[PDB]
DNA sequence: GCGAAAAATGTGAT
DNA sequence: CTAGATCACATTTTTCG
DNA sequence: GCGAAAAATGTGAT
DNA sequence: CTAGATCACATTTTTCG
């Protein structure tokens, strides 16, 4: 479509596995674009302790932060949850592609879009629903969002105790006995791969 | 120029000091735009208590997330804080507006991402910060917006602990104690008004 | 600028 | 009053060559 | 079908 | 091991007409 006019001003790299490709602070001036691979944004804090604030996927535009203004430093890191090829072009350049066919600004708005309504739910779900709530919905939207083996008839995602605590933002101890005390309820199912929808105990 | 052509093609309307502006739930239809005033963008607890996400003042834009895909549910009520005048245009007279002009498509798409920036924040500072730690920060933005008015020392804020306690999500009477510390502390002062010497 | 009616809020032990 | 954190060390899963 | 390093777990009383 | 929360009606500070 237009996304492959903008997308051949655009380098292709590939990336490792668990590379970075942003930290929080570097000059901004690189609008990526993940053309394969999926990748986790994150945020840190200068003790230690992060955070996941969402994944991204094909198609998802990176870096679209900084160019409506200029020169701010990255807000957050992004490293390839597993192998990506990115595209990449400069603000100065970017801008371009946009006064010369303004749809790109259109479906790179629509994603921050989608983006403010998510994160508006997320400080929604902090202030409000306990971990075990936290934990709930989170373990939902981890099969509207690919890697959900409909284990035959339900999903089985992988994602590790400790990872989901990054999601939700609670204790590794915590949400051992959580989930584990949520598969008493026959509600999940474990190992390291969680089959949700159903469960046992 | 366009905040001021595009401002020619809406239609302002005052509401007062209350009105329920918009509200969550609902349909995305018009595009508004704070022709004066300020705004509360607040979400619901499971039934019950507000949380504000936000203020939007002088300016800035209302329900754009809307626009992009359709049938979208409104995304959280938004109350007027105060008498502000609200200058509606329309969705479907957006689109058009847009390709006679891409630099309005350009400014609700930096506003867009100003707030991902600030929102995430929130999402940062409620998951690595203690109370305490949330009501210094946050006094610090409001001081650091256009209602603070500058004192001698520090900006002075009118606002209320049942406020703090929403913004930052704990029991009013928390936020009781705490700017009663950092009073002692001579970090800050109240009386309705808190002024923070800062 | 006014005061009645309305909204803010603080005690602590668990 | 009550949920969630914190602690060490061995225990398990899970990795991949 | 491999098999020990590695990364991930669970105690549990406070 | 501890961080906030909490539930009443007296006094205070603030509203709007
Ligand atoms: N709230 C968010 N949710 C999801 N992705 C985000 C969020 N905030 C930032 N990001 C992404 O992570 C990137 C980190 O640096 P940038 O500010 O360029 O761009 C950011 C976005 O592309
Ligand atoms: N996180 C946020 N920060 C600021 N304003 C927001 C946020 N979430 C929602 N809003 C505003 O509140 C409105 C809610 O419904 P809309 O989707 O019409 O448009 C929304 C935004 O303009």
């Amino acid at each position: 479509p237009t996304l492959e006019w903008f997308l051949s001003h655009c380098h292709i790299h590939k990336y490792p596995s668990k590379s970075t490709l942003i930290h929080q602070g570097e000059k901004a001036e690189t609008l990526y674009y993940i053309v394969k691979g999926s990748v986790a944004v994150l945020i840190k804090d200068e003790e230690g302790k992060e955070m996941i604030l969402s994944y991204l996927n094909q198609g998802d535009f990176i870096g679209e932060l900084g160019l409506f203004e200029e020169g701010q430093e990255r807000s957050a890191w992004v490293r390839a949850k597993t192998a990506c090829e990115v595209a990449e072009i400069s603000y100065k350049k970017f801008r371009q592609l946009i006064q010369v066919n303004p749809d790109i600004l259109m479906r790179l708005s629509a994603q921050m879009a989608r983006r403010l309504q998510v994160t508006s739910e997320k400080v929604g779900n902090l202030a409000f629903l306990d971990v075990t709530g936290r934990i709930a919905q989170t373990l939902l939207n981890l099969a509207k969002q690919p890697d959900a083996m409909t284990h035959p008839d339900g999903m089985q995602i992988k994602i590790t105790r400790q990872e989901i605590g990054q999601i939700v933002g609670c204790s590794r101890f915590t949400v051992g006995r959580i989930l584990k005390m949520l598969e008493d309820q026959n509600l999940i199912s474990a190992h390291g791969k969680t089959i949700v929808v159903y469960g046992t105990r």
